[PDB]
């Protein structure tokens, strides 16, 4: 991780 949850900012395959 290392995202900070789902705030689409790099999200797919």
């Amino acid at each position: 991780x290392x995202g900070x949850x789902s705030a689409x900012f790099e999200v797919x395959a």
